[PDB]
């Protein structure tokens, strides 16, 4: 889905932190 880099939400998770889109 738009977890981490689709939308900011995901980007607050560890994992999802270091994407280019957080």
């Amino acid at each position: 889905q738009r977890l981490c880099c689709g939308f900011p939400k995901s980007c607050r998770s560890r994992q999802c932190k270091p994407h280019r889109c957080c």
